[PDB]
């Protein structure tokens, strides 16, 4: 547009970040619930993890945020961590439900 980031870009930016445990990106894992961007390019996301575990959780949070702040428009970054709801293991490719055993 001019200086107006969108959820479309935020997803496609996040497709870069791959969790060294899993070997897929967060859009592949389908994690991301909401994505809203204000007129002030406050990129806000309701992204969550699968589990409150991970192998290096904090680093993975910061890696998603890394891709998000690399959008060159992304003035501010309102990364919530909504851990309350049950994510969904079938969000991944169906090939990987076969692979992992879901």
């Amino acid at each position: 547009m001019s200086k107006k980031v969108t959820k479309e870009d935020v997803l496609n930016a996040l497709k870069n970040v791959i969790d060294f445990e899993l070997g897929l990106d967060v859009v592949s894992l389908g994690l991301v619930y909401d994505i809203q961007i204000d007129d002030q390019n406050n990129v806000k996301v309701l992204m969550t993890m699968t589990t409150p575990m991970c192998p290096l959780a904090g680093m993975i949070l910061s890696d998603a945020e890394e891709a998000i702040k690399k959008i060159e428009g992304v003035n501010n970054v309102e990364v919530e961590l909504t851990f309350d709801p049950p994510w969904t293991p079938e969000r991944m490719s169906p090939e990987l439900r076969e692979k992992f055993g879901v």
